[PDB]
């Protein structure tokens, strides 16, 4: 069997420190990770993983690959995030009993696995203090063919809506704040659980839709980074033939390589930005799939 598993390389601005943990069962040295519970996403995993080893919350930024190890039962799989530290502090719990706050090259020494230093590796290979563009496909929403009236104002069905509730701990995990959805409800109603999580509206964005994406993508381009370029972490929310042309644009341009990718309704593109730059392009599934 396959336990999926999720963690963190947790730095603090001390100037970059990495926290290493010490699990006195087995005695050695490691980075914060936790299995998933039952409907959990590995960011959200990731994020609790950390506040339960280290005693510190934290915003998630770019992704770090994936680790597999045998285990008794079979296999598991850990897909690992660079996470700053945002508060708290660290008491001795159940799994740690030290942590210690390192500088990279002093950290990878300490590491007991070869693969927790090839995630360290992949963590100092770009820039980790990074700024988040979260673009997110609306979720399920019905038939087009099968619905009555202006489409536009065709609303989320039961899945979606359950997709967009469970969308506010995956983007808060991000550190999500500012809130933008294409002028359709579908995409509306996608955030409108986070815009009340945040207390925060919602930013209607015309150009963003499929039709005016397929009429003018350039302007679509020049809205994207206009809004990538304003202080926070935005949350766009727009529809599927509009974001593969964006992210493939944007990721050719930069020479990032996703790691994954796929289009789903409810899924979420994690592009991490570092002095303008992107450095980061994540596809996460939507929150009930995977
Ligand atoms: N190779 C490897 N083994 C690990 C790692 N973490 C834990 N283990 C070993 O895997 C087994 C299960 O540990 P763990 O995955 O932490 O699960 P838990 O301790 O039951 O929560 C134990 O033998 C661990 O020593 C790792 O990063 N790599
Ligand atoms: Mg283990």
């Amino acid at each position: 069997h396959t336990v999926r598993a999720a963690g963190a390389v947790l730095w603090r601005d001390a100037t970059v420190e990495v926290a290493v943990i010490h699990r006195p069962r087995y005695d050695d040295w490691s980075l914060p990770k936790g299995k998933l519970d039952q409907g959990e996403t590995e960011p959200v995993a990731a994020a609790r993983e950390i506040h339960e080893e280290t005693g510190h919350t934290a915003v998630l930024g770019r992704r770090l690959g994936r680790v597999t190890y045998p285990i008794p039962q079979g296999t598991k799989r850990v897909w690992y995030w660079a996470a700053k530290s945002t508060g708290g502090d660290f008491s001795p719990n159940d799994e740690v009993d030290k942590l210690v706050w390192l500088p990279v090259d002093a950290a990878m020494d300490q590491l007991q696995y070869p693969d927790d230093r090839k995630v360290l590796r992949r963590f100092v290979k770009r820039p980790v203090d990074t700024k988040t563009v979260l673009v997110v496909r609306h979720g399920t929403a019905g038939r087009r063919s099968r619905y009555k009236g202006d489409d536009r104002k065709r609303p989320l069905d039961k899945r979606g809506r359950a997709q967009a509730e469970a969308l506010v701990a995956q983007l808060m995990a991000f550190g999500a704040t500012t809130l933008y959805a294409a002028d359709r409800v579908r995409c509306h109603q996608t955030i409108e659980p986070l815009a009340q999580e945040l207390d925060q509206l919602i930013h209607n964005e015309p150009l963003l839709t499929e039709e005016a994406y397929a009429a003018d993508h350039k302007a679509a381009r020049k809205r994207l980074l206009e809004i990538a370029g304003r202080p926070g972490n935005p949350v766009i929310c727009t529809q599927g033939k509009v974001i593969p042309g964006l992210i493939e644009w944007w990721c050719e341009r930069a020479k990032v390589r996703p790691e994954t990718t796929g289009n789903r309704k409810g899924s979420t593109w994690v592009l991490s930005l570092s002095d303008g730059e992107l450095v980061g392009a994540d596809y996460l599934s939507p929150p009930d799939e995977k």
